[PDB]
């Protein structure tokens, strides 16, 4: 419930970083993975949230697994990343102080 | 359509976009590659990787903001050709 | 020079581009950002997010193979232009 | 002295393949790190050598430290990645192969 797996390439950067937010929000924890060249928008997103303060990393991974790959015949080689964030003490403060809502 | 490579697969191997490319400038002489977002650094790739290797030579290089089904992304359309070391270097390689 | 910004820093954060930018319209109504490489998705990162939180819009937008100093690499170059939400967004932000 | 940190945006995609090769064949193994943006390179250079035939991973390592960052007065966090290749049992062959030398 609390996984997003980035490879649409229609979509904005800000929508996995909102999503994110979401899931962190809700779930305290979020999943975030993806593969090859959807990487660099797992790493963006992490630095994001954790340089603006929104959250800490509890892990952060990267492997190469195999994937199916009909037309090679035999499964191809991927770069994979997973990396699980949680709601840092500063959350609640800053998804209100950007709204002047910060009691 | 049958000349025109669409980058958006997360899962596929670079090669599978370079030699696609390849085997296209092989049968349409020409060959388009195009793609969004975090896929155009792919486009970007596979091009250096024919212009350097010697196998094509660029015809056109357009990035655009395009509106998305409004949120907007950035699309990069390539088109290359056959550079005079093609057939060569892929009766060599 | 003073308009350019040219992202070549592996070290930066995303948004020391996103909020150079947002100064940089700030004086100069426009702003160019230009990269090679690997660092033409941050680039484009940039764009996507100035376009989409609507600060700004785009009047150019081009890539080109160019040589190093022979082997060759993708440049692209962005010119921007404050959105007529601008200002309000930057007194507001 | 087999240690290749990408950074530089003038370098061709092939450049550090190859380098990494040669760092193979000279010291068996080769570490491969990169920061955010440059995570992409090492993560693809990785796919190429892994699925090509001529290295096996023994680790891959995606973390999230501090740098220092003089403008903003503290350091900021960004992603660095550290790959260790080593020469798989083919990668002789295939320097070689490619070149009709193989034996
Ligand atoms: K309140
Ligand atoms: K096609
Ligand atoms: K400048
Ligand atoms: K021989």
């Amino acid at each position: 419930k609390n996984r997003i797996q980035v490879s649409n390439t229609k979509k904005p950067l800000f929508f996995y970083v909102n999503l994110a937010k979401r899931y962190m929000q809700q779930y305290n924890d979020v999943e975030l993975s993806a593969l090859g060249m959807a990487i660099a928008t797992v790493v963006t997103v992490t630095e994001i949230l954790k340089n603006n303060g929104f959250a800490v990393e509890k892990k952060i991974m990267t492997s190469i697994v195999d994937i199916k790959d009909d037309a090679r015949g035999r499964p191809v080689q991927k770069a994979k990343i997973e990396i699980t964030l949680v709601k840092s003490e500063k959350f609640d403060e800053l998804m209100a102080a950007a709204n002047e809502e910060k009691e």
